[PDB]
Order: structure tokens, then C-alpha cells, then sequence
């Protein structure tokens, strides 16, 4: 199969509407303004007739809560009222009312209601909005808990039965029209009576599975049968209606699942409709996210031309007019009315999705948003489009969907004298927009209709999406709030937007305080673009920039100082399809090899003399050409690593990013005192064959460095292009050699004489090897070798009951299947708490099986394949000995076309304890293992155990889960709420402890240091707290009459970092955070009395225990510790029984720190941070250990937007 031939054809030909829309994505906001300004404009008189028509209904509204007026009567704080409600909704959850009756008044009044009610708190987010009107985005349940027993020991019975009537009534009637449809429709005559309508919402969204997917569809069908008996004939205009979500009825609802969706998707509405269509009812598709939009118009479009449809208009259609594409997608409509005769029934919204894209087009990269982000630009647009709307009603029944009186006003009177049943009409959210519209509705009001928009369902299907649909009328900006404020006067609500638009400075200016995505980081540097895998625009360019790159005769030769060399050459196959040859790579023999390292070290003056300044230019010009080039380098790293197009773009950001970074780093840092090392090594892996291949060498030559670049042996392409482009930006050839090659090549060059420093992403065991040919060799100075090495993980995910099971499969899905799980960061282990883990765990096999694995040159693909046939029989090994073990093995069928290269089916193993996983295991493989509450501690122990840590994850709402698991796991990026992959340079610096590595953190501000003689202060790092063990130890100093060594303590203890605590610019809606603690244990090889002081003080400034050589001698110049320090310092003679050690701190003559450097590398367990100091150095040098390396870098991310909303925006 031709490569890309079939990588992501529409699912139609784009008419000339259809490109209209596509054209609008996202253009820029000045742009989309004045139009709408102009379609909006009325006349003088009529705006003034608006005006006076809102200022009479915002007075009938002011003129006429329960959680308030339950908060006065018992004088409950915020945190009382909050609590109560969490214990009147688990009340709730006890069916029986004699036995819930019963428990109030005889275990819960009495006294612990601990004792016999799953956090009762899951929901205290939905409840904090209900009771405060301000959303915090996870619970603070110790809090709560102290306040429920406060109010329960001050108030008794009654309070807990006036919440529990309350929270029945807001969860029964107002947040509900019913529980069920048939009640729904039983509580709906009263307004219908008065001249409403309803369109009944089952609250379905985001399936799953199938089974979900199928279930939601069983839903609809039976609400359609009960609205369709309760119509009884009144037909689409006065009769009651249905709303649907597509994203119910499918579980992989997008773009990139396009063939399905038409395929199963499809008929699934059709069938919805059919029935609708018997019953003469409404039939409604809402809109959901921007991603979304055009997708759903092919769907429409199929349902409207479908013959098996004609006869009835109640198909019905959302429009958002917060959305930059929403008039041109309106022009479709009405077209496809006009084309099919169907009288499509338009819903004007303005959006529910606000925060949420603004934080996706951050995330992604993207030219600009899809949405406004002014309010008052969405508002112009809604008028703008009502206006359209409004002189096509022969051909369309617009629906306008707003509880904001003037939007109201505006639209009331644009439509004019002339009115009719069946004309339009006006929607509205049921227990929200009725007091509003009973100013409406009826002939001694404005005789205009309303729909009422009638949420159905259970108290847990309600709460899912509770506080995005609070957030609708409950934000800063929202007519709701302010109609409530008593700040905001008739006047500010009742102002015209249109014309408030029309006379700012620049029309249609972005909001001043919303970043773009090229913006994120302001001054520091040019954020990455992406590209948006959902518009036809980009897909088709991208379509055939792809092609054309598998038609390059794309090879990798060793480029040394001299010019290309010769050697042994050999194709490079596509590991999705072996038949698919991608390049020929010449391989780098051994002794050119050792030739390449001498012609760097010749070299290395001369590129140590281009100032910083100019070698961060030669940064940032190869990240401007790699942005450029993005598209082909795509191509490149689909077929050459197996990648799917998406992770692609992801890895050519992060290249982008890491060459930005290291360049802003540079600038802020590097001096003349900053000598560099000398040769590096650079040993990169080829599951990120460009972003860490380009990462290492790109920040050893920022710091001056000559690099020798041994790519994996499987990726040699795409290395070859990115040195290719390093060199075009300006690396010289002497500079930057690159040498393809295998483990032998690699060898090599570690071992060459003029090596000064490696750089090694990989395995364990190779970074071992490498660490002890290292070992046999000092610098010119006498120093131990910098060996910065990432060596993987074995990262697990803890979830509890508080978590929401879709937000959880979906990241886990994600975190263990994503590049078939070749990250480093791959979630390997899933935590399940017990009482909700059968459930997650039956949607997330159904999860797995709506995976697409096969070759990744089509959008469709999910997962892709391994990267060899020894990875594939690597894995398949394990998960066989699993098997044959008894565990039980879930996993998906793989396509017959799989076959002509190296798959392994995304697979789940069920574990019983998080020990029966030995080693880590590269691939498509998620274990799972269940934990009973009261064992978390022991979890997280469990987790520590294996001696890894790097990525780690944590699903909960409970600030105590939060503080406690995250006080107690040892990994060096932590994500909460979240996924725990693809880290973002400079914003979730990158790298772990333990077995996954020695730091520094690349993509962080540490990093350059390790890369030079000396190394610099790094920007922001610094900390204003001292160690106390180290305090108590200086004033031991001094009692012992060491004044020197006692200054030097001090000295120490104001210059460690050990305590800063940042928060890192980046996407609304997270938090990202970098923080600096003590590493661990410190092994100390000290040779004189003054040379332990030193050492000692350095390792306790940094907040770390040591072990101290017992073979040195010297425990008789410790006597008489405070105890505070003592508890720190151990004596070891068996250093290899004594550890894991985090590090080492050494102290003699070459030929002592050679013999020490070796005993270290002999040491089993974790590759260790060694440094060391002759005690000359000691003495004339405050820095001979530099703390830098004494501490250890924690990145957490906590994704600010998990309870549906962001608090900030
Ligand atoms: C009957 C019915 C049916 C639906 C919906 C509402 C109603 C009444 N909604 C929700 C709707 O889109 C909207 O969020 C709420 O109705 C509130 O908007 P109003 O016009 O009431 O108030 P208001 O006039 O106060 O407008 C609030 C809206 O302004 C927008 N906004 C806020 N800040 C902004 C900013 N800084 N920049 C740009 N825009 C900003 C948002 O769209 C926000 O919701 C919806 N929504 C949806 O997406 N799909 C759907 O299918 C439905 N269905
Ligand atoms: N941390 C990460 O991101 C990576 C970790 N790994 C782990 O390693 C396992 C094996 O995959 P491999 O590709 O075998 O990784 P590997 O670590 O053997 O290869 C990594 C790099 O080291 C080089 N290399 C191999 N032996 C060497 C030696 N003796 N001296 C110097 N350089 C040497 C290779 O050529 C490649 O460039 C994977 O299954 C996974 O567990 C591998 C690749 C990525
Ligand atoms: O599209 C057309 O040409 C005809 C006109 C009326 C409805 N269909
Ligand atoms: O976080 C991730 O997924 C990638 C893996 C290497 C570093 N960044
Ligand atoms: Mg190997």
C-alpha cells in the first residue's frame, strides 16, 4: 500500500459553504468582528424599544434562596453549608425513607456520622458552587468534615433534615424535571398549560464503550416512546421534543474515527429519528466541541437528504455563536434546508464550552481559538446570527436559547409586528429561565413561546457535568450572576453590546488577559506550534506534504569534522510495515568512531570561543527551520519510528521547544566563567528519535560543547535530518558530528580517551555499562566523568472512589497505550480503589477495544507498532508468563494486515500485587492492581519499592489523598487529575530518581549546569529557608572550636536551593509546579577531618541523611552530635548493604577518586551523582561540591479543570 495514500480523506467533498466554515476556524478575531457588527446593527429607534423592553423585564425579574435561607436559619458557614449538602445527597443515596429516616435520627444526630456514612465530600465542588457561587477545583474534605461535625453537634436533627429536604428538592426539581422521563413529563403540564414547550435532555455524553454507547441509545429510544405518547399528535412546535448528544451514542466520537462514525454513528440517529419522525417530535442534536462542529454537519447532512426522513421537520440542530465558524455554518444550514425541503429547527446557543477551548488551542499549539474570547463578542455574533436567522424563516425554525434579557430584547423586537406559532421561538434551561420567561410566554406578556431545555436523570447522572452546566449563568460575565449582583446596575445589563463593540478602539481585539498559544510563555520564548488534525484544510495539505516525504531517498551517513564517511550500508524499514523501505543509513565503524572524538576535541577550543549569545542563535534558527519543516519531518517519524501523526506533531514540538529553551537558558545564564567540558557523547533512544535526540545534543553545544551524536540504530533518519538542520542554522561540521551505529558505535565513543561527558537516554543496563567504563577515567582536572543518564520507569497511577471513572480510563487509556507504550512515562501499573474498581475496569477493557492499531500513515490509527521484532518478542514473553500464571489477560484483536510488521495488542494484565511486576516492560501493557482505602500508605510504599521514579499519577478530588500521597511518593513528575504523559519543556521539566536516573531534568533549569566546569546560577533558583540539621551542625562546628568549617556551614545552608517551590508559566486550567527537595542519602567518601566538615555541611544544607566511609577513619572527629544531626549520619563500611544511596560525595587524589569511582559503579541499584574534590580544592574552592547536584527536582502538574470548569477564567 502506497504510503499516506489513505491518511485522512473527508468524509464528503468540501462544497463551497462546507470550506467556508473551515476557512473560519480560526481566524482572527479582529477579523470576525465588523461583519458582525454590521448584520447586528438596528435602527435607533429599535434599540431604544429593546432597551426599554429588557429594562422591563430585568425589573420584573429583580422585583420577585432555599440553600441561602437554610444557610441564615442555622447560621452556617460557607464550609457548614457545603458540608451539609454532602451529607443530605449521601442520605439520599439510602432508598429506603423509613431506614434513611431512621439513621438520622438514631446514628447521626447522635453523634459520628464517620461511623456510618466513599468519601461523603466526592461532590463538594457541585455543592461549593451551589452554596458559595465559586468553584474550587478539588475538595478540601478535612475541612468539610470538621464542619459537619460542628454543625451536627451544635444543630441536631433538624439541620440534617432541613438539608436532606433541601438537597431532594434541588436534585428531584430544580437541577431535574424529573428522575425519570415519565416523571419529567408528568411535572411538564403546568407550563405547558401556560404556553411553554419542553425539549427533554437525558444528560448522556461522553460514552466509553460500546456497551455505554449502546446503553445511552436504549435511553433515547425509550424517552422518545414516552414524549411521542405525551405529544399525542400536538406536532414539533407545540409538542414536546427530544435532545440528543452524538457523543452518547458512540464511544470514539471524532474526527479521527470519521469512517466510523458514519458508519455506526449514523444509523444509530437515523433510527432515533425514524421514530421521532412516527411520533411527529422534535428531534435535536446539541452541540459539544469545537472539534466536533463539522464532523456533526456530515451527519446532518446524510439525515436530511435521507429519503426515509421526508415528511417530517423536527430535525433539529445546535449552532454556538461564541464560535468564530458559527454565521458560515449557519449559510450551510439554511442551504441544506433550502436543498432538502426539511424545515431544520436551529438552535441558537451562545456555547457551553468556553474554558475548555481555551485551554485545548494552549495546549495543541494552535493559530488562535475557535471561540471568542470576549464575552461581548459572543454576544454580537449570537445577535449577528439571530439577524440571519431571523430572514430565513421560511426555510428554517430558529430557536434562540438565552436567559440574557437584553440578547432577549434585542431579538424580540429585530423579529418585528408580524408573529406566528411555528415562526420561532425562545429556549431556556428548566429551574433557571422560567422567571425570566413568564415575563414572556402568554398574550398579557410579549405572546412569544418558550422552550423549556428539560434535564432527566438520576442524582448521579446529574452531578457528572453538574458544574459546567452551573457555570452556563453562574460566571463573573454571565446575565444570571449579574442580574443577582446587587453591584451591577439596570443600566450596565441592559447596555447594547453591538454598539459597545463598535466603538472600542480596535473592534474585535482578543481579551487582554487570554494568552494565544504562541504567547504562552510571553518575553522567555516562542512557544511550539502544532497543527489542528481536525480541520480539513490542514489534513489535506498535510496529506500530501506527507506523501511527498516517503517519496525522499532519506539516509544517514557518519558526518565527521572532515565530511561524510564510508561504511557499511543497509535499509531502514518501517516497523508498521517491513515491505516499507524508508531510507538506507551508512554505519559508523569503530575506528571512525575514535577519529570522530579526537576531530572534537581538535575542535573544541574553537567552538568554545562562538559567545553563548551565538550559539543560542544557532538554537533558535534550528527550531524556526524545524518548525517549517514540520510537516516532512512528520512524515519522517511516522515511518521511520512507528508513530502515529498526532504523536508526531507532539515530538516535533517538543524538539522545537527543547531547542527555544536551552537557547532563552543560555542567555539567561552563560559567562566566560562557565567553561565547557569538552567532548559529549550523546547516546539517544529511538522511541523519541528526534525530541531527546535533539534535547541532549542541542544543550551540550548551547554550553559549548562539540558533540559526537550516536543515534539509536533503528531511528538514523530522522537524527541525520535534525543534524542536518543544526547545521544548516549554523553548528559547524566540527561541532556536530553524527555517527549511526549500534551499541558498538556507541561504545566507542563513551570510551575514547578525549571524552569529557555523556549524555544517554535508554535501559538500565546500558546506562550501568556506560557508568563503568566511565569509572576507569578522570577529566584533565582529575574529576569523575558527568554522566547524565534517563533510564524509564516503572510509573503507576493511584485512583480513589472521588475520581470520575470516564476522566480516569480516558487518561489511563491514553498514559498506557499511547506510541504503544514505548514513553518512558508510560503508565505501567493502575491503582484501583476497591470499591470502585470492577466498575473502571469493565469500561476500560471496553475502552481498549475501540482502539485502532495498525500502520500509522492513516489519521485513523491509534496505536501503532513496536519498534523491532525482539521488543514485540520481548513483550509478548511477559505477557505470556502472566498468563500462564493465572492472571487474567485482556486484550484486543489485531487486523490481519499487522502482520508484515512487528504489533503487540494493547493488552491488561490483572495483578495481585504490585510486586508481581519485576522489571519494567516496554510496551502496550497496563497492569492493574486493586487497594482497600486504609492500605493507601502501604500503596504508595509498594509503588517507592520498585526503585524507580519517574512519572507518577493521582485521581482524586480529596485534598487529604492529594497531600498525603503526594507528600509520600519519591518520583520527579507527578500529575494530578490527569495524564501522566508527554511533559511540556519548561513547563513540566523532565526526568526522575531511584533506577530512572541521575538528573538534572531536562527541559529545566538545571540542566545546562551539568554541562559545563562551572556551573551557573540558574535563573529564579533560590530559597529563603535553611535546613535546621544543618543549623544544629554549624553550631556543633563552633562548639568544637572548627570556626572555618562553621562559616562554611552557614555558608552552605543560605546558598542550597533546598526548599524552592515555583509555580512555572503555562495553559490555563493547570497548575504547573516545580519544587526542590532533599535527594536521600548521601554516600560520603571523605580523607580529612576538614574535608568531611565540608562534605557533611554541603549534603545536610541540602536536607539529605548521609552515610559516612567507615575505611576512612575519621569517626572520632563526630563525637558528641546533636541528636538532630545524628539521627542523619550513619556509618558504613559495606557500602553496597547500605543503600540505595541518591548520590556521593568524594574527597581524595586522582588515583583515591578513581578507586572510590569504581566502588561506586559497583554498587548495585541506581546510577549515582558522584562528586568529587582533592582536599586542596577543599580548601581554596566554596563550590568543589556544587549543590546544585545535592538536591532533587519534583515537577507536579494538577490539571486546575477536572471539576468541569476553570475558577480563574
Ligand atoms: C435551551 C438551551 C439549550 C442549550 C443551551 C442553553 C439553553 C438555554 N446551552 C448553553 C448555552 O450555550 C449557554 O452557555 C448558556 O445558555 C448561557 O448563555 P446565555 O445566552 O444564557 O447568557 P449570557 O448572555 O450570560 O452568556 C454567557 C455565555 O457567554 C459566553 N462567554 C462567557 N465568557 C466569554 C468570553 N470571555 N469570551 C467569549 N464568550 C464568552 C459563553 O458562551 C457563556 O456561556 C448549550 N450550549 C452548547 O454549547 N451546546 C448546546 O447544545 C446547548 N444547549
Ligand atoms: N528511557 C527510554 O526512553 C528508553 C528506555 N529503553 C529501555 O531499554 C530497553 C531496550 O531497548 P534498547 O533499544 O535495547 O535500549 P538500549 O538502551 O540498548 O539503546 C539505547 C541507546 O544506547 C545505545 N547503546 C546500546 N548498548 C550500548 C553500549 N554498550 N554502550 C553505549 N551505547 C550503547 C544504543 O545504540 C542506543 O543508542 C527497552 O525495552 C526499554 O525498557 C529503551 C529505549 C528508550
Ligand atoms: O435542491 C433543489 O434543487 C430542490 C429545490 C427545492 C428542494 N430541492
Ligand atoms: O513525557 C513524555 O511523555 C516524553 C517522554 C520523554 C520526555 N517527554
Ligand atoms: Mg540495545
Amino acid at each position: 500500500p502506497a504510503p499516506f495514500a489513505d491518511f485522512a480523506p473527508p468524509v464528503r467533498p468540501q462544497s463551497t459553504l462546507r470550506r467556508a466554515i473551515t476557512a473560519a476556524y480560526r481566524r482572527p478575531e479582529t477579523e470576525c468582528l465588523p461583519p458582525l457588527v454590521e448584520a447586528a446593527t438596528q435602527s435607533k429607534e429599535i434599540r431604544d424599544a429593546a432597551a426599554s423592553t429588557a429594562r422591563k423585564l430585568i425589573e420584573a425579574l429583580r422585583g420577585k434562596s432555599g440553600v441561602e435561607g437554610l444557610v441564615q436559619e442555622y447560621s452556617l458557614s460557607s464550609q457548614e453549608g457545603v458540608a451539609l449538602m454532602c451529607l443530605a445527597e449521601a442520605l439520599l443515596r439510602i432508598p429506603d425513607t423509613a431506614t434513611r429516616d431512621a439513621l438520622i435520627r438514631d446514628k447521626i444526630a447522635d453523634g459520628n456520622w464517620k461511623s456510618h456514612l466513599r468519601s461523603l465530600f466526592v461532590n463538594a465542588a457541585t455543592w461549593g458552587l451551589v452554596v458559595t457561587g465559586k468553584l474550587t477545583s478539588t475538595v478540601n474534605d478535612r475541612s468539610l468534615a470538621a464542619a459537619l461535625t460542628r454543625l451536627i453537634s451544635r444543630c441536631g436533627e433538624p439541620v440534617i433534615r432541613r438539608g436532606v429536604d433541601m438537597a431532594m428538592r434541588m436534585m428531584g426539581e430544580q437541577f431535574v424535571t424529573g428522575e425519570t422521563i415519565r416523571e419529567a413529563l408528568k411535572r411538564s403540564k403546568e407550563l405547558e398549560e401556560k404556553g411553554f414547550s419542553y425539549s427533554y435532555d437525558m444528560l448522556g455524553e461522553a460514552a466509553t464503550t460500546a456497551a455505554d454507547a449502546e446503553r445511552y441509545y436504549r435511553d433515547y429510544e425509550s424517552a422518545i416512546h414516552a414524549i411521542g405518547k405525551a405529544s399525542a399528535g400536538r406536532g414539533i412546535y407545540e409538542g414536546p421534543g427530544i435532545s440528543i448528544k452524538l457523543s452518547a451514542l458512540h464511544p470514539r466520537y471524532s474526527r479521527a474515527q470519521a469512517a466510523r462514525v458514519m458508519g455506526e454513528l449514523l444509523p444509530r440517529v437515523k433510527a432515533l429519528a425514524l421514530l421521532a419522525k412516527n411520533y411527529d417530535i422534535g428531534l435535536n442534536i446539541d452541540a459539544e466541541e469545537a472539534d466536533r462542529l463539522e464532523l456533526s454537519l456530515d451527519l446532518l447532512e446524510v439525515l436530511c437528504l435521507d429519503g426515509d426522513l421526508s415528511g417530517w421537520n423536527g430535525m433539529g440542530f445546535v449552532v454556538q455563536a461564541y464560535g468564530k465558524r458559527c454565521p458560515f455554518v449557519l449559510d450551510f444550514i439554511i442551504d441544506l434546508a433550502r436543498r432538502s425541503g426539511r424545515r431544520i429547527m436551529v438552535r441558537l446557543v451562545k456555547g457551553a464550552y468556553w474554558d475548555a477551548e481555551i485551554k485545548r488551542a494552549q495546549l495543541d499549539g494552535l493559530a488562535d481559538f475557535p471561540v471568542f474570547t470576549r464575552k461581548i463578542h459572543t454576544d454580537v455574533s449570537y445577535i449577528a446570527c439571530a439577524a440571519k436567522l431571523l430572514a430565513a424563516t421560511d426555510v428554517v425554525f430558529p430557536q434562540f436559547a438565552t436567559h440574557n434579557a437584553q440578547t432577549l430584547a434585542a431579538i424580540y423586537h429585530m423579529a418585528g409586528k408580524d408573529f406566528h406559532v411555528g415562526k420561532y421561538e425562545f429556549q431556556c434551561l428548566h429551574g433557571m429561565g422560567e422567571p425570566l420567561y413568564e415575563e414572556v410566554v402568554g398574550r398579557g406578556k410579549l405572546d412569544r413561546p418558550c422552550r423549556i431545555y428539560a434535564p432527566v436523570g438520576t442524582h448521579e447522572t446529574l452531578l457528572a457535568y453538574l458544574v459546567r452546566r452551573l457555570l452556563e449563568n453562574g460566571a463573573n460575565s454571565s446575565f444570571v450572576h449579574r442580574i443577582n449582583d446587587p453591584k451591577v446596575s439596570i443600566d450596565e445589563l441592559i447596555a447594547d453590546p453591538v454598539e459597545v463593540v463598535r466603538a472600542m478602539p480596535v473592534v474585535g481585539a482578543k481579551h487582554d488577559r487570554i494568552a494565544l498559544p504562541a504567547e504562552l510563555f510571553g518575553d522567555a520564548r516562542t512557544n511550539s506550534a502544532g497543527l489542528d488534525l481536525s480541520n480539513e484544510e490542514t489534513l489535506a495539505s498535510l496529506t500530501e506534504a506527507l506523501r511527498e516525504s516517503a517519496a525522499m531517498k532519506w539516509t544517514a551517513l557518519p558526518q565527521l569534522a572532515t565530511g561524510p564517511a564510508a561504511g557499511e550500508t543497509r535499509t531502514v524499514l518501517n516497523p508498521g510495515d517491513h515491505r516499507d523501505v524508508v531510507g538506507s543509513v551508512t554505519e559508523t565503524s569503530e575506528e571512525d568512531a575514535r577519529r570522530a572524538v579526537r576531530l572534537a576535541a581538535d575542535a573544541a577550543p574553537d567552538w568554545a570561543a562562538v559567545p553563548p549569545s551565538e550559539r543560542a542563535a544557532c538554537l533558535d534558527r534550528a527550531a524556526e527551520l524545524m518548525q517549517a519543516r514540520m510537516p516532512t519531518l512528520l512524515g519522517l517519524i511516522i515511518r521511520e519510528a512507528g508513530k502515529s501523526a498526532l504523536n508526531a506533531i507532539a515530538e516535533v514540538r517538543e524538539a522545537i521547544d527543547f531547542l527555544r529553551y536551552y537557547a532563552e537558558q543560555t542567555r539567561r545564564t552563560l559567562g566566560p566563567g562557565h567553561g565547557p567540558l569538552g567532548p559529549i557523547v550523546c547516546i539517544s533512544p529511538w522511541n523519541f528519535p528526534l525530541a531527546i535526540f535533539t534535547g541532549q545534543i542541542a544543550a551540550a553545544l548551547v554550553a559549548g560543547n562539540p558533540v559526537l551524536a550516536k543515534p539509536a540504530e533503528e531511528t538514523p533518519l530522522i537524527a541525520a535530518e535534525g543534524v542536518r538542520i543544526l547545521r544548516e542554522a549554523g553548528i559547524p561540521a566540527s561541532a556536530l558530528q553524527l555517527l549511526p551505529g549500534d551499541g558498538r558505535v556507541g561504545a566507542a565513543l563513551v570510551a575514547a580517551a578525549e571524552t569529557a561527558g555523556v549524555m544517554f537516554t535508554g535501559s538500565t543496563e546500558v546506562a550501568r555499562l556506560i557508568q563503568a567504563q566511565l569509572a576507569d577515567r578522570l577529566s584533565p582536572a582529575g574529576r569523575p566523568i558527568p554522566l547524565i543518564a534517563e533510564t524509564g520507569g516503572q510509573n503507576a497511577m493511584i485512583v480513589d472512589s472521588s475520581a470520575l471513572a470516564e476522566q480516569v480510563v480516558g487518561d489511563v487509556i491514553t498514559s498506557a497505550f499511547d506510541s504503544a507504550g514505548q514513553r518512558c512515562s508510560a503508565l505501567r501499573v493502575l491503582c484501583l480503589q476497591e470499591d470502585v474498581a470492577d466498575r473502571i475496569l469493565t469500561m476500560l477493557k471496553g475502552a481498549l477495544h475501540e482502539l485502532h492499531i495498525g500502520r500509522t500513515d492513516r489519521l485513523s490509527v491509534d496505536v501503532g507498532p513496536v519498534i523491532t521484532s525482539e521488543a514485540k518478542d520481548n513483550i509478548e514473553k511477559h505477557i505470556e508468563r502472566m498468563r500462564g500464571l493465572g492472571r487474567k489477560v485482556e486484550q484486543i484483536g489485531l487486523a490481519s494486515e499487522t502482520g508484515v510488521g512487528t504489533f503487540v495488542p494493547p493488552t491488561i494484565i490483572e495483578l495481585e500485587k504490585l510486586s508481581d511486576l519485576q522489571r519494567e516492560v516496554f510496551g502496550p501493557v497496563l497492569h492493574v492492581i486493586r487497594y482497600r482505602r486504609d492500605d493507601l500508605d502501604r500503596l504508595v510504599d509498594d509503588v517507592n519499592a520498585t526503585g524507580y521514579g519517574l512519572t507518577f499519577g493521582l485521581h482524586t478530588r480529596l485534598d487529604e489523598t492529594i497531600a498525603h500521597v503526594t507528600s509520600r511518593i519519591k518520583a520527579g513528575n507527578l500529575y494530578i487529575n490527569r495524564n501522566i504523559i508527554g511533559a511540556v519543556v519548561g513547563v513540566q521539566p523532565f526526568g526522575g530518581r531511584g533506577l530512572s536516573g541521575t538528573g538534572p531534568k531536562a527541559g529545566g533549569p538545571l540542566y545546562l549546569g551539568r554541562l559545563v566546569t562551572t556551573a551557573p546560577v540558574p535563573p529564579q533558583h533560590s530559597s529563603v529557608h535553611t535546613d535546621p540539621v544543618l543549623l544544629d551542625f554549624a553550631k556543633w562546628l563552633d562548639g568544637k572550636g572548627a570556626r572555618a568549617e562553621a562559616e562554611a556551614a552557614r555558608n552552605a545552608g543560605s546558598s542550597s536551593a533546598l526548599g524552592l517551590d515555583l509555580e512555572l508559566p503555562g495553559p490555563v486550567g493547570e497548575r504547573n509546579l516545580y519544587t526542590l527537595h532533599a535527594r536521600g542519602r548521601i554516600l560520603l567518601v571523605p580523607a580529612t577531618e576538614s574535608g568531611l566538615y565540608h562534605q557533611l555541611a554541603a549534603a545536610l544544607a541540602t536536607g539529605n541523611s548521609v552515610a559516612i566511609d567507615a575505611a576512612s577513619g575519621l569517626q572520632a572527629s563526630l563525637k558528641n552530635l546533636p541528636q538532630t544531626v545524628g539521627l542523619r549520619v550513619s556509618w558504613s563500611k559495606d557500602w553496597a548493604a547500605d543503600g540505595p544511596f541518591a548520590g556521593a560525595l568524594v574527597e581524595g587524589d586522582a588515583e583515591r577518586i578513581r578507586a572510590v569511582n569504581k566502588a561506586i559503579a559497583a554498587l548495585p541499584g541506581p546510577l549515582l551523582l558522584v562528586q568529587a574534590a582533592s582536599s586542596g580544592e577543599i580548601a581554596r574552592n566554596p563550590d568543589a561540591y556544587c549543590l546544585n547536584w545535592l538536591v532533587e527536582e519534583v515537577s507536579a502538574s494538577i490539571n486546575t479543570a477536572a471539576a468541569g470548569g476553570n475558577a480563574s477564567l
